């Protein structure tokens, strides 16, 4: 689906708008295209735990 449940799945809401704000969409494509810490920062993901979770979140998305 669209970016949301993915964030909710990792239990990290409020990152959807963030992704959108960063023009980030298609978590899959992202998880299959963009994998980096800075990117988490790009979207404004501060909390490293969240960043790590998001990093793991994209990793969770099939390659």
């Amino acid at each position: 689906q669209t970016v949301g449940q993915w964030l909710e799945s990792i239990g990290l809401p409020q990152y959807e708008n963030h992704l959108m704000a960063n023009g980030f969409d298609n978590v899959q494509f992202m998880g299959s295209n963009v994998m980096e810490d800075q990117d988490l920062l790009e979207i404004g993901i501060l909390n490293s735990g969240h960043r790590q979770r998001i990093l793991q979140a994209i990793q969770l998305l099939p390659k």
